[PDB]
């Protein structure tokens, strides 16, 4: 506990009628590497830019000014980390008549106590009320969809009911480090209406959750490589989810009430040169009621894989068809029943490389008890927003002397803040970049909150020695337990930093509070950003930057006694430069992405780890993990050089069996109670050359397990890898058995 208090802060001090704390907290954020840090506003209240919120005045322009102020990353700019915006909406009804363009690095946030309404004018025109990637003349766009990062929308009612024709709430064409949180969509239920909550046509996601859709022809149209979706509820839609294509998604805690079709899945071809449909859906903990068909495939499967489905713990009440084909036969009869574990696709066991094509029950999926809540379902916990807390319940790091200017050493100021306030006040990291040169230990009990781009950036000699790696951030002391909630933070390095363990996570849940220790909208954005020392100017793809281009040793280290609920966390070793212009590829060196030795519970909900040398995920002597979906990419320079270079072998942090020319996506040693429920593990290059994509042999192996680990994989999708699955570094499952469009999919693997 911090020295300023004697009992922990366990609830907020706000009066019931006070506005949400974010409105009146002091606004002190800085964009450290902006052209004008002293004049560029991070926080923008829409009402300060002329918005009335009276439901009659057209507020479109005023909101757009709140978004646009300061000279931001719009047309002609690829991406940025230096032009953030938190666009804030106090309660009210905001009438809008054309799309709100949510520029790169923008969050739209409403009052969480009394959700503001975005009200579509009867004459609304444009792609959607909120547009994260506008289309221009000739079908060019503001941003490349696969690079469309750093976007959030939180705490709104989006009301389309005044629009007589077609209308869409959100054009959510996005990739990683994005979120939708706590939105209610209100749409028409009139026969023939053309309302649609979300339209997403492509991208590389991503996490979204805690949404409610009321009415409409379509709740959400989804098309994207991969995404994790948690706690979506659809009421009275014609089609809840129109899934047009993917490589693979995970849907957790979905509720569908009174719809015609729950999941309408488009079946595509199996060739990587053919039509792409929905490769794979993994659905866990669903409740479906009074709905004609729960899952509908657009075409039938004929004794071989062509679109994968895994269903786990599905409660149906008056749902005649559990799994059906559009204008075709029932595949799984519904009614009123609970589906334990069911699959469509190729099922595998042990070292048997030959598929069992299945459309039927599979062995009950094991769900370790510690990963389940009192209702027996995978834990579901939203981004903590402290809705009952007053501004006085927070302490500002700026007010306590942390500059956040990307230059001043803020190590002592930050240490002092934790020493004084941990557990006494919510720690508010005003937007900025905070240079630290020693370990920042976040005590057990602490709650920390950022502001769009709040970065702790470790650098200097404490972090440069790969023979003696050291933690930049320490989440709890070793052996600690308690609440640790981290929201909207970035943790990273200023290079070179060959010894940095960016986050060492030690704390465990206290008794009786699951997921008390966790992170949301919190990412490790490693290199590729302004004044990181890890940009194209320092680290060209030639590799000429050499020893200057060590970015970290390890992204995330979950230690033996820890637990963690990590939602949407991207542990990204930069493959390209976000700030120099032109999205130029770069070569940076990270030894490994995520290593867990935790005995659990660990929930990795929509996490990703990309471009690390030895592995993206390494589970070493771990237990009780729920992981879904997990997504990975191999670094683009491999196999030039082969792992572990330019690091050296380290028996403490490396797996026993190093990657064969390329990093493992996931490698597992001596672990038990591991459930991987949706995975997207990809390889796109051989030393920056894309030729391997056609023969689909960019790397030879990608997932490794030892002989004894108690682990199961469901809906494991890989890209351009010969052996999708290995035991003891010998390929067992060949991609030739599982072609599923652009990607290849293993529907289930178990040890026995
Ligand atoms: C699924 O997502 C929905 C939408 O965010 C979640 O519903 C929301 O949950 C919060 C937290 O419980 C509710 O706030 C509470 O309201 C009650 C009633 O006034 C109050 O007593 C509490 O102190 C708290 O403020 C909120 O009403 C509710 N919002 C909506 C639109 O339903 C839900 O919790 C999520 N469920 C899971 C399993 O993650
Ligand atoms: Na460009
Ligand atoms: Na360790
Ligand atoms: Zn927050
Ligand atoms: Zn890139
Ligand atoms: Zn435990």
């Amino acid at each position: 506990l911090g020295s300023t208090c004697s009992s922990p802060l366990t609830h907020g001090s706000a009066a019931p009628g006070d506005p949400f704390w974010l409105q009146n907290i002091q606004h002190q954020g800085i964009a450290a590497f902006n052209g004008n840090p002293g004049g560029y506003p991070v926080f923008r209240n829409v009402k300060n830019y002329g918005a009335k919120g009276d439901g009659n005045t057209d507020d479109t322009a005023a909101i757009q000014a709140a978004i646009n102020a300061g000279g931001r990353c719009g047309q002609g700019c690829d991406s940025t980390t230096t032009q953030p915006a938190l666009v804030y909406f106090p309660p009210g009804t905001y009438k809008v008549s054309s799309p709100l363009v949510v520029l790169y690095q923008t969050q739209l946030i409403g009052d969480a106590k009394n959700l503001p309404t975005l009200l579509a004018a009867p004459n609304f025109s444009g792609i959607a009320l909120i547009d994260a990637d506008p289309y221009l003349a000739g079908g060019a766009q503001y941003y490349v969809n696969q690079n469309n990062f750093f976007r959030s929308v939180r705490n709104f009612v989006i009301d389309l009911r005044q629009v007589s024709g077609s209308a869409t709430g959100i054009h959510w064409q996005v990739s990683q480090a994005t979120s939708l949180i706590n939105i209610v969509f209100q749409m028409s239920t009139a026969a023939g209406n053309q309302h649609q909550g979300i339209f997403m046509e492509n991208g590389s996601g991503g996490f979204l959750g805690d949404l409610v859709f009321n009415g409409g022809n379509i709740g959400a149209t989804f098309g994207n490589q991969q995404f994790t979706v948690r706690n979506l509820t659809f009421n009275n839609a014609n089609t809840a989810i129109n899934a047009i294509w993917n490589w693979g998604w995970t849907f957790q805690r979905i509720t569908i009430n009174n719809c015609q079709v729950g999941f309408d899945l488009t079946q595509g071809g199996t060739s990587n040169t053919g039509a792409q449909g929905v490769g794979a859906e993994a659905i866990i903990d669903a409740v479906v009621t009074n709905t004609q068909t729960f899952v509908r495939w657009s075409g039938a499967s004929s004794g071989h894989l062509q679109g994968s489905l895994v269903l786990n713990n599905i409660q149906l009440t008056n749902v005649p068809v559990a799994v059906g084909v559009k204008g075709g036969p029932t595949v799984l009869a519904g009614g009123t029943t609970t589906i334990n574990s069911w699959a469509q696709g190729n099922v595998y066991h042990g070292t048997n490389g030959n598929p069992t094509f299945t459309q039927g029950n599979i062995a009950n999926i094991n769900r370790p008890g510690v990963l389940l809540d009192s209702t027996g379902r995978i834990v579901s916990k939203s981004h903590p927003q402290y809705t009952g807390y007053a501004p006085s319940d927070f302490v500002s790091v700026r007010s306590q002397g942390a500059k956040g200017d990307g230059h001043t050493d803020d190590t002592q100021a930050i240490k002092n803040v934790f020493a004084k306030y941990a557990g006494c006040k919510i720690i508010f990291f005003d937007a900025g970049t905070y240079i630290v040169t020693d370990t920042i230990q976040i005590p057990a009990g602490t709650q920390i909150v950022g502001e769009v781009w709040s970065v702790i950036m470790g650098t200097g000699s404490k972090f440069t020695d790969y023979n003696n790696p050291q933690p930049v951030i320490q989440v709890g002391a070793p052996g600690s337990s308690g609440v640790v909630e981290i929201t909207d933070m970035i943790f990273t390095t200023r290079g070179p930093a060959a010894g940095a363990i960016i986050v060492e996570w030690n704390v465990h849940d206290p008794s009786g509070q699951q997921a008390a220790a966790g992170a949301w909208d919190t990412h490790l954005i490693i290199g590729g950003t302004a004044q990181s020392g890890l940009q194209v100017g320092q680290c060209p793809t030639s590799g000429a930057g050499g020893n200057n281009c060590f970015a970290d040793f390890l992204g995330l280290h979950l230690t033996s006694g820890s637990s963690a609920y990590l939602e949407g966390m991207w542990v990204w070793l930069a493959d390209h430069d976000l700030d120099s212009g032109g999205s130029q590829q770069i070569s940076l060196w990270s030894n490994g992405g995520i290593m867990s030795e935790s005995q659990g519970p660990v929930w990795l909900i929509g996490t990703a780890s990309e471009h690390h040398i030895n592995y993206q995920y390494f589970l070493k002597n771990a237990a009780n993990h729920y992981i879904g979906l997990a997504q990975t990419e191999t670094p683009y320079f491999q196999p030039n050089p082969n792992p572990p270079a330019p690091f050296i072998t380290n028996s403490n942090f490396d797996p026993s069996q190093l990657g064969q020319g390329d990093a493992w996506a996931m490698t597992v040693q001596n672990s038990h109670g591991i459930l991987v429920f949706g995975a997207g593990f990809y390889s796109f290059f051989s030393a920056y050359n894309t030729g391997c994509q056609s023969p689909q042999n960019c790397q030879n192996q990608i997932v490794n397990v030892d002989s004894s680990s108690d682990i199961a994989f469901y809906s494991l999708t890989t890209v351009d890898t010969t052996w999708q699955f290995s035991v003891n570094a010998q390929g067992v499952i060949n991609r030739s058995n599982n072609p599923n469009g652009f990607a290849d999919t293993i529907t289930a693997w178990t040890r026995n």
